[PDB]
Parts: structure tokens; C-alpha cells; sequence
């Protein structure tokens, strides 16, 4: 299997929960175990945005994205947000990949300034720490100079600033394919399988 | 009016062409005077990604456009990438506001370097000098640090860095109301009038 | 295999195209997929240092170096310096790993920069925010404070400068044999098996 | 086997000698060839807060450590500290990881300024300029901002910096489990398999 | 009375409780007033590594403790996380020095940039703009570049970063002397006497 | 008594040996203890500019500038340069005050970058990483950039850069004079008595 | 003749009017054409520190000084200091070099941050626009990170910071010996011959 | 003569002596006085590459070099590597040109920190504090980060980065003839008249 075989996938704030919840599916279709962590914000924007009715506590979450999914007895994990029990709290726990997705202006700050409030926020201080790979989804316009400089400062720390700023360069044909773009470029990253987004260029020989 | 009553409207080689056409036909509903340039690479993603015909000649082009937005005589001016008799190409010129839509990392870079090497990036240095809005939509990912530094350096100049990444919060039911998102958040920017996106909670009195 | 299946093995207009000539043969030798481009200025000076006589147009010089290096057919692909349809122009692509070799200071500038003004420096602004290896080989001497400024800011993101800066602890004998010396380290940097510099001490147990 | 074949251990004249021996046993357990570095500074604080007899020339050396630990024939290399025909003084050489266990505020400096005044500060140089693990154990307190500095400077460039600060939560009973927490730590960084520290949260799969 | 007079003593919430512990206990022998701050993130570490049973709320908290240590009535003052009224939220306060053992990355990132998001945390800002003592205990490992950066920050503006990392050179012979070790660097920091740490080679007078 | 107890007296090799020996007189004077360290390089100075023969092992030393100075019995404590088991090797020791005087130009660059290659630059790291006084006295011109860079980085940690700059406003009458006013400057800083330079202005009362 | 023609000297508020005058004489001996500059700080030095009864308006002051030194008819040129039609106001005057010595912090300040509040400071101002030589020589004690970063600043730029920090490695005798130090190494570093400092080392052969 | 008339010639411990050797057989060709310095890691590497015996011992040295190159009596002057008795150690020393060729990444951070460990770090000091002509020859690959660092604070000093990356554009026959590059790029910084490169162009009148 090429890519991590686990991933933590931590959603925020920020609008765009469909490509969170996709990317939830195709990792799950790619037999990863999952660490899903989901602010209180991001509880809210899944309510606003999609017909997703997430159960609030852990357990029943787990369960509903379980069947959401398709998933596999266990292979989704659900953790609270002060659940420092949990495997992304320490370095000491078996390596994963990171993914946060979308992440809120105030997760990437708290994540490029240390401040470790939350969960999310510790196991992305983590994966810095342990070099892990971790992998940023902002979904923000515009940008402001604040977004910028700490976008800046954990790029060049080797995180992965992958804005949700979808091609057109593959037909999109709905709302849904301009999803599967920026899912297929995070699944590119990590190195994990793909097929929504074909290898560009990859029959043209010569010219 | 409010908002400017002239805008250059600059298309680069980024993935993305239908928010710029989107952005061109709404100027020109909002009687805007347009100064409208495309660089070589930008005409080859029009031609890979739409099925708009756009022919390469500039006076053909102003004809095409001209049509294609139902827009007044001159309304829209097109320049092509080296006519220093253009009025983007001196600060002595008119005042009016500009928008990179998209905005190529290559371009952002000459931006933001001051490179000049062509009347794009010649009228996105006379903003800047001039103090006149410069608008910049991006439309990359990942974003690498040589990405972020040049937009950060801009944006701490004044230039907007708006990426070109729309929100799910207006319930989008196609691509087009996703590129609808990005172009009213451009318009938003320059002070020109949009119905596209609603102001957010302009109802809400209390809670 | 050890290393990259596929490297993108850019020629820009530094001399040593010696260096390049001995690079494409090894990685032909290893059963490795090159894709090759070559800047007009390298032309140029394959031109006037070298007796090969390579042609201008793609085509022609995809079948010229697949029979200089004995390559299998579609083994190395030749790219022009606009062809936005080849793989390395986007991210989508297939990984490979980049080696600008020899890599002009106008070449390392653009890098640096992020100006993409041909395939090649697009090629490298791609590898650079995919995090795919990127090595770069500059020959040039003196070294000013604008091409270290360059290098630096790179290296601090993770490119490889390589300087074409033989060394002679090998008992050189032919021109030959110091193009051999930086060509090895450029395989070792990539991770491709190379014997023609030995393993420093390797039989040395003790003292 | 998962993590490097072969580790240069550095030992230098910080506070910690247990933790530099502690790891040479468990990296001669995982069967890991070892090339062994000691100064003459890290030579008196091993003979000052251990019993263990450190003959002084690197043959002897080799001799007795290979005993201590109970390696095979060859396992351990002992180089001294300018032997310069040694592997770890150039990249030319077989990669391996590096750690310096425990690294003195001096070497630590060195490494961050380029210093190379013998082989050790030598063999990092060439670590970093070949992209190879670096792992610098420093054992100090209070850390200044010169100490600081340098962490820094050789964190931004890949270097792990890993303090000898070791963790309680795995309710350590002795000075041995204090020193094997930290020993932990670099076999995990290292990707080499350990059994002192278990999984962090590996069996909580809720709440 | 050499040293303060007055301590605040601010446990949050990384691994090593027996430190915060061991020094209430030796700052109460030595008669100082100390003014007891902890994280609930501290008192789940405190739950988790040690059998000491601290009661969550603050009188109860501040009777627990007296006894614990022997303390004179009112000499240990307990506040909580948000209360406002007590004297470290003020610069107006009396003067006293500041230590935060064990301090949390997390706790380190809040003061480096001026959080002030509870009492600990507005504690040590005042203790910066006033000049006052500011030791800060961490306790991590690898340490990344956002902890280093923080770290600098905060080293260059005149707070004391000590980190729990202890020394071996005086014969420890349990946990608790390593223990000691660190909170006798602390009290040395102070200047407050202890006598669990000897004076470095005070009777060494020639060599 | 005013001032410190002990003071670290250190000797490098530039120009005005005078300088460190009117001191070590001075502060024999004020009856304080002093840990005397020279370098090899110091002593070639001592040699060259004056007729101080001074002995080169440490312990003849000790008693040579014990009768020098009318020392009390071990007043002065000697020690060689590599004597880690001397007080100011460890931030464990009782406190000092240290001065380099002549501070040469390689002295201040190991004490900037922290690199402690014998006791005289770990004497300083030290000091700087306990927070105790810090005096370098350089003497050389010009002042190179590099020079320069290393004292600012050090006055901006809190050490005294103070050259070997006399003053003229005492009616100096020979070099004895001159080499007076230096001395008098750093027992001022370090808060010492001295008559040899008065307080200036001090019986001016208004105008 | 080696070195310049004309030297612009100017001497400010520091102590050392010892310094300037005698290089006033040297310069002279040279028969170099000499721009006389002295501020009304640098007046009340002389007074203070000297018995050189300078008198205070220009044309009486090149009358004394062309008798003090022994200069041929205006050899000497003294300016005032807001005598904007002197040669040193502008760069379109006769190339000469400027000294600045004394030089005070005030004035040190004044040429790195370009604030021309008189002739001197415009005078040090067109050096530095016309990349004449400047030198600037400070005498102060201890140097504070203010005066550092100026100095650095000017450094970088490329002029020349030499403090009167005197050498005592030709044996001097008076005070005027150590004052003759610090000329030899200003003519020195203008390329002005002068027999006060042997050259170092200039028969030494071998060894 | 065009160039200097001393040259300051140190060898250390990089590969590439035989640049240096050229060097100085062409420095003697041109009739310049040559103070001659070499490190102990030079002469290993001399020793490994070569088949020059090189003497240990300044005199025996100087003999043999002065044999070597048909040098006239006392036109090479050898000395040792603490030999502060000659004239590259002090600024008061007859103004002479350096070259560093091969220039060891070692010693490359020595001149760019300020170390002064030994004569050639000194030498390098002094040359940079008096603004006399600096020429470091590098020869080393990859570059890293630490490299590129020390290279450019350097460079922007005014020394000149000239890396043993020799050309291709002049017909190489032989490992000479890649030698005789370096070092008429060598003698062409420091302007001394060589005729191993051809001016390039110097016949082309138009086109
Ligand atoms: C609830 C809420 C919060 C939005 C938000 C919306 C809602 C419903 C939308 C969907 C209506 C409109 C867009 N929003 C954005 C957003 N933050 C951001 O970076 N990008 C977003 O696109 N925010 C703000 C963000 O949630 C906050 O600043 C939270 O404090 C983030 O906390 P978190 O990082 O712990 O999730
Ligand atoms: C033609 C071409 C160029 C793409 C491109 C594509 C094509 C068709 C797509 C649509 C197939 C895939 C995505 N592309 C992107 C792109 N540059 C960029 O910043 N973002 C893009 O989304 N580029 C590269 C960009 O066009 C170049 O680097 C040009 O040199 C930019 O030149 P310009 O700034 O003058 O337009
Ligand atoms: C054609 C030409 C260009 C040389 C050159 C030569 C020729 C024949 C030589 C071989 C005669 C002499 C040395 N040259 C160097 C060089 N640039 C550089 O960094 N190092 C070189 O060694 N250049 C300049 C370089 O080619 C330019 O600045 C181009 O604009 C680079 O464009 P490219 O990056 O797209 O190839
Ligand atoms: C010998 C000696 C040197 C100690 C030392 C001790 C001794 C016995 C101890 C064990 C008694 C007390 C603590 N020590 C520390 C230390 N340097 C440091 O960063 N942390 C330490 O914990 N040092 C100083 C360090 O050894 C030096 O500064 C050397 O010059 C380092 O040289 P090295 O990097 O080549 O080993
Ligand atoms: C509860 C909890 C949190 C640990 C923790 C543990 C637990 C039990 C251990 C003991 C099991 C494992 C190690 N931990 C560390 C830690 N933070 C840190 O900097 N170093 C630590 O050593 N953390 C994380 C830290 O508590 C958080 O990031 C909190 O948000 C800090 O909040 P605070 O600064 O307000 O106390
Ligand atoms: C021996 C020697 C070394 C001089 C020196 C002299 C001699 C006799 C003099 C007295 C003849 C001329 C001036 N010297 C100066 C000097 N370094 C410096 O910063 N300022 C000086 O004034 N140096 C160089 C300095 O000694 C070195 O660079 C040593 O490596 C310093 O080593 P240290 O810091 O361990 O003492
Ligand atoms: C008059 C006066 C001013 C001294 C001074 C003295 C006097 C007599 C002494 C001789 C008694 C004591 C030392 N002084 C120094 C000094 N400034 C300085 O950088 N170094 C000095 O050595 N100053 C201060 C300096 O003169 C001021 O700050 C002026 O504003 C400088 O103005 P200027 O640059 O235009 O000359
Ligand atoms: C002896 C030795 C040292 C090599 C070396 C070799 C040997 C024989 C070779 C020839 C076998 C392989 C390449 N070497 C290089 C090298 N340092 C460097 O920057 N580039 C080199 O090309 N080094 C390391 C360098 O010598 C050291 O780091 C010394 O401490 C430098 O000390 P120095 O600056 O005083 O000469």
C-alpha cells in the first residue's frame, strides 16, 4: 500500500465541509483508519451548508459516519475535542499523516503560532514536532496578511498549504467534480490512490 | 456609481478562465468602461477548459467580446501584450482599478518582483506605484512558499490576494454559482454592486 | 528500483552541457524514464562546446538522444519549451524528480523567483509545491550575492544545490572522469545506483 | 527493516553519557551497524557520572564497546576525531542517520554555523548538505538565546531537535526509565523499532 | 532573605507534575508566599502521573496543598483560571517572580504572543511588561522550530527558558534526584537557596 | 560591599595586556576573589608587550600573580583551559561576574556563536545562560562588519560591549593614565569603587 | 603620491581632540589639501581636554590652525557648519576622503540614519552617495546596541568604523604614542604613507 | 604592474590542490611575493591527490615550493598555523591580496562567523577589516544551506565567492586545462595578467 496507512482528518471551521466529508470516503475506500476530529464550528458549518445530520457526541458520531462511509468495524475513530487520551495528543503515538479540512483562519493561525487550544490544534503541534506530514485545506477570500504570513511560516516548516481552489482543466460537470479536484489533490499529497483526477499529460510523448 | 468606473481586467495562464468571462459580463452590466488583456497562455486555457471561441487578434477579440457580454460601443477596449500606447501601460493614464483574474503564479511572481515583461505586468506595476486597487486571483494548489512570499509582499502593499476559492455557504447548485461566489467577492472588493451573494446577515438584529 | 522510475532532466544555457549529455545516459542506462527539455541558450551552447550535433524540433531530438543513449523506445520524451500539455507543467502529474542540469543563473533566478516563463521554470515551481525532488546544478564563477540569495532561499526549501564542482579525490585522469564525479553525486542525491564514485571509507573498520 | 541500516552516534561532552550508551545497545539489538564518535570533552563526562572504563584509543575502544553491548564482529566502527579517511567526512560516503547523544551547547553551535573543526561537527555538516537524518540530543539548562538560535537555525533545515527532557507519564521507577523515554524518542524519530515506550492512545478507539 | 519574597507558580499542563510539585514544597520550606495557578489540562497530567489526589476546586485546593507541604496558613494562595481579582492579573500587584513548571507548548506559544486567554497566561504578560522574573519550564521533546521560535522570542526579551532537562553529574540515584536537579536550577535562577545541587567545583583552586 | 564577590578575569589574545593586569590589581584591591583563565594566545601578548614574566602552568601562575598583586591566599584561583572541573564551566557554580580582557576579535565571534572550545568561551556561554554579568573589552580597529555583528548581537542579550576606547578628559599624563580610565569604566559597570576616574559633573549644582 | 589629495576632516563631540589634531598635522606633512570641519561640541572638547586655544570663527581658525601645523598658504580650507556653498555640501564637488574623527554617537547616528542637520552630516552624507571613503572614528565606551547597529549599518555600506582603541604592540612611551597609533592605522586605511607604525612582520621570512 | 604585489595564498582542507599549486606557479610566473599558508587538513589532502611530497616544517616548505615554481630567493615566505609573528596577523602588516584556494566549508564558516582559530582565519579577519581583497575558492557539493549562509554574508562584505566550477567554453583537453579555468578566473578577480582564458568576445565588433 503506498501513503499512510493512517490518517487524521480534522475538520474546522471554515466553509466547505463537502470536501471533508468526500475526502472522509475516499480514504475509507482506500482501507486507511481514520482519526476524525471535528471543531464546534465545524459542527455548525456541516449544518448550515449540507443535509449531514452529525450527531454531536463521539460515539454516535462514530457510528453515523461509520455507516456514512461504508466503513469497517473500528476503522473510523472519532475523538473529542479535549480528549488528550487520544492518540494525536503525543508524539509517542504511532505515526500518522494529518489532513485539516477545511481549515479555519484561526486554526492555521493557532497551528502557526503554537497555541495548541484543542485537539486539532495539538495534533497538528505534533505532527510539526514529530515530522509527520500535515496537510492544510484553507477555504478564505480573500487573503489577508495575517492568513498569508502564517500560511508562509508553516510552508516553509514543510506543511502543506493546500488552498480549496478547484481546476477546471477536467470538464467539471457539477458542484461535486470541483469537490473531487481538490480531494484528489490532497490524496496526491499523502500519496494514497486516486482516480477522479487524471495524470496530466501523461500519453503525450513528444512535441 | 459607486465603485470604479474603469477596471483592466487581465487574464493569465491559470486554470479558471470562466470567473474572468464571468467577472467581463458583469462589469459590462454594471455599464463599467473595460480595458481588457489576455496573455498568450491564458487564450490556450480559454480554448482547453470552455467552449469559447475567442478569437486572437485584438480588434477581433473586441468585436467577439463586445457580442458575447451584449456590451456598448467601446465599452470594452482590448490591448494586446505590448502596446505601451495602451492606457495600462503609464501612470500618466486615467484612473482605474485593476483585477488579475485569473492570476498565474508567474505572473503573480512578475507582480510581485516587479519584472515588467509585458503590459500585463507593466499595468499591475503602474497600480501599485500609483496607489490604485490591484486585485489578484490565484488559482493554484498546493500554494509553495515561493507562492506565499509574493503574495504576502503584495498584500502587504495594499494589493488584494483573493484566491479563487469559493464558499458553500449560499447553497450552490452548480459550477456556475460557485464561480458566481468568487466573482461577487471580487466585485464586493472594488465597491461595484452585486446580487450574486447576499450580505450576510444584514437581518439578523440580535442572538 | 532505488530512486525515481521518472526524472524530468532540464538543460539550461550554463556551460557543461557535458554534464547533461553523461546524466541522460546514466539515467537511460538505470531503465529510467526521462523527461527531457532544453532551453534555445543550451542549444546554443551544446553547440559550442560540444561535437553533438543535436536537432532544434522535438521530435528529431527525441529520436537523435534515443539513439545516442541506446534508450528504448518512448524512453525519453523531449518537451518543448511552451508544450503546456506535457506532464511537468502541472502537479496533476506523476511524480518525478527534477534535475536542472547545468542550471543557468538566469534559470536559478527564475526558480527563486517563481516566474515561470517556460516549461522548465514552470516545471520547477511544480516540483517545489508538490514537494517532489528538485536538484539544481549551477556552473558559474564568481558566485555574486544575487545568485546566492537565490540559492539560499531554495535550499532552505528543500532544492538541492549542487554546484558542478568536481572534486579530485578519485585520481582523476580525463575531462571525463570529473563530469563522471558530479554526475554521481547527482545520482546519489536522487538515490540512483551509481559505480563511478566509490563509497568514501567503506572497508574502513576502525582507527 | 524499517529505519537507516547505519547510524553515525556521536557522542559529545554534555551532561548525559547514559543516554549515548543506552541507544548504542539498543541500536546493536536492532542489529543496526554503528559508527561510534566520542570526544575527548564526552570522554571525561562518560568517566565522571558512569562506571563505565572507556579505553582511549579507538581500536581498544571498538574492542570493549563491542563486548559492552554484545555486537557482532564489525558491527560497532570506532573512528577518532580527525580521521578524516573515515565514511561519516564525506558525502561520497553509504548514507546513514546521524544522532548526536548527547550533543554539547558547542557542537551544537558548530553544527549550526558550519564550524567542522573535527569529525563529528564534520559528519553533520555533511548530513545536512546531503539531506541525511540529523538528530541532535542537547542536554543544558537553561537554554540561552545563542543555544536557541542555533536549535532554530538547524530545526528550519530539517535537523530533529530532540532535548533530553524526559517524559513520566509511563510511570518510570528508576533513573533507567528516565533515560530509556528519550532513547524512545530517537529510535521512533529514527523509524527504528522500539519496545520502552508504548503507542500513545493506540487502544482508545472513542470519546 | 535573598531572592523573592513572593512566587507564583503556574502548573500547566505538559508531563513532569513532580516538578511543579517538588518545588511548592522546597519554595514553602524556604518561607517564600507562593501564589498557586494550575491549568485543568495540568490537573489531568497531575491525575495521571501521580498519586496525588488534588481536589479541583481552589479552597479545597489550597487546604490540600497546605498540608501537603507543611505550610503556614495563608503562605500557599490558590487562584483560578479566570479570576481577575487576584494580584497576578495586575501589574499594580506586588512584585513577585513568575515560574510555569511544567509549561505546556501550548502555554509557551500564549506567552510569546500575548495571549492572556486565562490567568496563567495574563500572569506571565504582566510579569514581562513589568520586568519582573519570568522562568518558564518546558517540557517536549523533539522540540520544533514554532516551540524554538517561541522560545527565542521569549529568551531575548529576558525570560528564562529552562528546560526540564536534568543533569547526571551528581550521582543520581533515583527519579527524585533527577527531579531535584531541575528544581535546584530553578531556585538557583531565583535566588533562592538549596542545597539539593553543590556548587560546581567551588573547591577547586588551581589546575 | 558593592558589587560581586567573584569575579572571572579572562585574557585573550589582542593588544593591552595592561588593561587586564591593572584590573586583576584593582579588584585584589577591592578584596575580591577572582578566577583568573588566560589563553595561549594572551600569554604570546603578555610576552610581547610587557615585562610580566608570568609563569605558563597554572599553578605557578597563581602564585606569581599572587605576590604581583599582594594577593590574600587563594584569592586568585588559576585555571587551564581545558579544566571543566573549574566553577566557571558549570552554571551550577556559586556566581560571578566575568570579564574578557582584551577580549580578542575570535574570543567574541565563539562567545556570539556559542562555541565553546575551552573554558574561557564556556565561561561566557555560561554566563550568558545564568543571566550573570557579561563584560567583553575588545581592542582592535577597524571594527569589521563582522565584528560588529557579533558585539550587537551580544549587547542586545544583556553583555557590556566596552572597547578599549580611553577617555582624555581626566588630564591623562602618561599611558598609565589612559589604561586607568578603561579599568575604571568596567569597575563602574560591573559596580565596583574606584578613584581613578571621577564622577563627573558631580559637584555641578544648576546651569 | 598615494591616497587622496584632499581630505575632508571633521571633528565632533567625542573625546579624542587629540586624535584630530594630530592627524591634521600628519595630513598636512603629507601635503594633502585639507576641508576643515569642527563642530560646537567638538569646540568645548578642545578646551576641555587640550591647551589649544582655538579660536571660533572660521577665518581666524585657518589662520591658527595653518600656523599650527605648518601648512602652506590655504592648504587648509575651514568651513562652518551650515556653509552650504563649501565643497563637502555636495556631490558634485572634487572627489576627496572624509574622517570623521572624533566622531560622536550623535553624529555616528546622524550619517546611519542620513539625517543632514549640518555640514558634517551632509558632507557624510555625499560620501556615502558617491561612494568616496569614509571614516569614521568613534571613541565611547561601553558602545551600546544603539551605537552597534549604527555602526553595522554604515560598515555594510562600506565605510570604514575604526575606534580610537589603541594598540600597545610598539612599545609606547606617552600618551602621544598611543595617539600616533591611531593616525598611523587612519592614514593607513587611506592609503596615505606614514612612519609612526612599522609594518608587522615585514622581515619576518619563515617560521 | 596591474594587481597587487603580495598575495596571500592558504590553502585548506577542501579537494582541489591542485588549483592552488597551479595558483602559485602562476603567481610566481607574474613575479609577485607570495606569504604562503596551508592547513594540516591541506597537506592530507595534498598527500591523497597528488604526488607532491610537501615538506611538514615552515623552512623545508618554503624550499621546496621555492624548487617547485622557479621562485626567486625569499619570494614565497612559508608560515605555520599559530605563527602570529607574521604579517597576515595584524592590519598594521604591508597590505596584501588573499586567496583561500581550496577553501574548506570549515573554513568558509570560520571568516564568516570571525573564529580565528589559527593564521589563516586571522589573515581572512584582518583582510576583511581592512578592506583588502578576499578570494575564497569553495569546492565542495552539494551546497547546503549553512554553506550558502556563510557565503553570502561574506559576498555582500565584499569577498569574492569564486567556486571551483570550472567552464567548458575553451575546448578542455585535459584536467589542466579545467585547472588553468579556476585560476585565471582567480587571477582576473585580483587583476594580475594571465593567458590560459581568452577575453571572451574581445574580436567580435557587431551583431
Ligand atoms: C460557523 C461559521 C464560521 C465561519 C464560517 C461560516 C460559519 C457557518 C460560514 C460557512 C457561514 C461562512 C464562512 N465561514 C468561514 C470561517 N472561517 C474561515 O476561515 N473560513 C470560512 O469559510 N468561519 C469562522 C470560523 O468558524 C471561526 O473563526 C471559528 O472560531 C473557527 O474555529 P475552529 O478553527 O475551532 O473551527
Ligand atoms: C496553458 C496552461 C498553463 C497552466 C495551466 C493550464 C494550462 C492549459 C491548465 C489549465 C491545463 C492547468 C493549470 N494551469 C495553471 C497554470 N498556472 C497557474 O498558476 N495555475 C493554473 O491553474 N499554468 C501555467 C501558466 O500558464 C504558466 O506558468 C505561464 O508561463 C503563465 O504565463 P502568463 O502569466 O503570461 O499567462
Ligand atoms: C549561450 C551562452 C550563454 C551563457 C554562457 C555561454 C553561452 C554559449 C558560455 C558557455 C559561452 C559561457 C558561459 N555561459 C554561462 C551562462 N550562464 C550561466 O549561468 N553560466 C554559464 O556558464 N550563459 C548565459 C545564459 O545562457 C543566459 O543568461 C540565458 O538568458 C540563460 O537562459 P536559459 O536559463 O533559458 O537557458
Ligand atoms: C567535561 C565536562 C564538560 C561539560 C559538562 C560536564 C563535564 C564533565 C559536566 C557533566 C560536569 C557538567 C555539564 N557539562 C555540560 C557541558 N556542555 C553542555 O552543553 N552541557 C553539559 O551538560 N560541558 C561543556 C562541554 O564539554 C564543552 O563546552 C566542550 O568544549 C564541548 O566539547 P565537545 O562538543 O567537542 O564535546
Ligand atoms: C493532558 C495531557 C496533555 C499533554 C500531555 C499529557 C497529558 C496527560 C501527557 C502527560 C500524557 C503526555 C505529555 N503531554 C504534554 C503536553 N504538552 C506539552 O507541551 N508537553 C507534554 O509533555 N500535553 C498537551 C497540553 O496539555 C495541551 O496542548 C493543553 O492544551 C495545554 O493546555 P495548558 O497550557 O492550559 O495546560
Ligand atoms: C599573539 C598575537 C595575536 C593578536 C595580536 C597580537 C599578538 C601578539 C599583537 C599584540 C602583536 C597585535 C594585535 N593582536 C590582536 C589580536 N586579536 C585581536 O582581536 N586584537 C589584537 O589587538 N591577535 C590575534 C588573536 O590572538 C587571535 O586571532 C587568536 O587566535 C586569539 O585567540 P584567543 O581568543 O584564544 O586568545
Ligand atoms: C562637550 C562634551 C560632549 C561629550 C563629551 C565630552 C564633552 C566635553 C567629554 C570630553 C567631557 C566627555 C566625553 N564626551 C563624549 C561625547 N560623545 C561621545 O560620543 N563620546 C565622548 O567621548 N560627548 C557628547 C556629544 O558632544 C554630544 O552628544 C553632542 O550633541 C555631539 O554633537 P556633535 O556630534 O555635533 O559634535
Ligand atoms: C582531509 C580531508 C578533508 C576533507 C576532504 C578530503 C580530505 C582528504 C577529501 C579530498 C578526501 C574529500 C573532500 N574533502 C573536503 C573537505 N572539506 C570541504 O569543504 N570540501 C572537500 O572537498 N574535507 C573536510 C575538511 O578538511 C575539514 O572539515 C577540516 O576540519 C577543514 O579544516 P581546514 O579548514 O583547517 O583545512
Amino acid at each position: 500500500m503506498s501513503g499512510p496507512e493512517r490518517i487524521t482528518l480534522a475538520m474546522t471551521g471554515a466553509s466547505g465541509a463537502q470536501y471533508g466529508l468526500r475526502l472522509l470516503d475516499c480514504l475509507v475506500q482506500e482501507e486507511r483508519e481514520v482519526h476524525f476530529l471535528i471543531s464546534k464550528a465545524a459542527q455548525l458549518v456541516m449544518a448550515t451548508e449540507t443535509d449531514v445530520a452529525l450527531p454531536a457526541k463521539p460515539q454516535a458520531m462514530q457510528a453515523f459516519l461509520t455507516e456514512y462511509c461504508g466503513a469497517a468495524a473500528g476503522q473510523i475513530r472519532v475523538f473529542g475535542q479535549n480528549d488528550w487520551m487520544a492518540p494525536p495528543a503525543s508524539g509517542s503515538s504511532a505515526p500518522n499523516a494529518m489532513v485539516i479540512c477545511p481549515c479555519s483562519t484561526g486554526t492555521l493561525s493557532a497551528v502557526a503560532t503554537g497555541a495548541c487550544n484543542n485537539l486539532i490544534e495539538r495534533a497538528a503541534d505534533v505532527a510539526l514536532k514529530e515530522r509527520r506530514p500535515l496537510v492544510l485545506v484553507p477555504r478564505e477570500a480573500p487573503f489577508s496578511s495575517i492568513h498569508l504570513e502564517n500560511m508562509l511560516k508553516l510552508s516553509n516548516l514543510g506543511a502543506v498549504i493546500l488552498p480549496a481552489a478547484p481546476g477546471f482543466y477536467h470538464q467539471p460537470q457539477s458542484v461535486e467534480d470541483l469537490v473531487d479536484f481538490v480531494v484528489a489533490r490532497i490524496l496526491n499529497t499523502l500519496g494514497i490512490p486516486q482516480d477522479m483526477l487524471p495524470r496530466w499529460g501523461e500519453q503525450h510523448l513528444v512535441s
